[PDB]
């Protein structure tokens, strides 16, 4: 009975805060805690620039664009790619963040998003 989408506020961390790195050590394992992480409100976002994602632990677990003509109350459509040595496991738009477990750092934005579960 979950919704098909769930609307969130995702703290946005700076990679230098960031304490757990990733969410595990394989494809299926990362998509499943990040979004366990998301419906407990444990999740943040790290915005990619240079130097980022080698800072961060591969699985990478993306949120992505999903659609370009529906933003609903602010919250931009999104839905979850995982990346393992060059690898995608999902094809979606243009890459929002990555994901990694929020443990009580501080954050520098929210963003507000619509997240495809499943
Ligand atoms: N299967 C599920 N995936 C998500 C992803 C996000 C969320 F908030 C709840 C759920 S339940």
């Amino acid at each position: 009975m979950e919704k098909t989408h769930v609307q969130l506020s995702l703290p946005v961390l700076q990679v230098r805060d960031v304490l757990v790195r990733g969410f595990g050590d394989s494809v299926e394992e990362v998509l499943s805690e990040a979004r366990q992480h998301l419906k407990d409100g444990t999740c943040g976002l790290v915005e990619v620039e240079k130097g980022v994602l080698p800072q961060l632990e591969q699985p990478y677990v993306f949120i992505k664009r999903s659609d370009a003509r529906t933003a609903p109350h602010g919250h931009v459509m999104v839905e979850l790619v995982a990346e393992l040595e060059g690898i995608q496991y999902g094809r979606s738009g243009e890459t929002l963040g990555v994901l990694v477990p929020h443990v009580g750092e501080i954050p520098v934005a929210y963003r507000k998003v619509l997240l495809r579960k499943n």
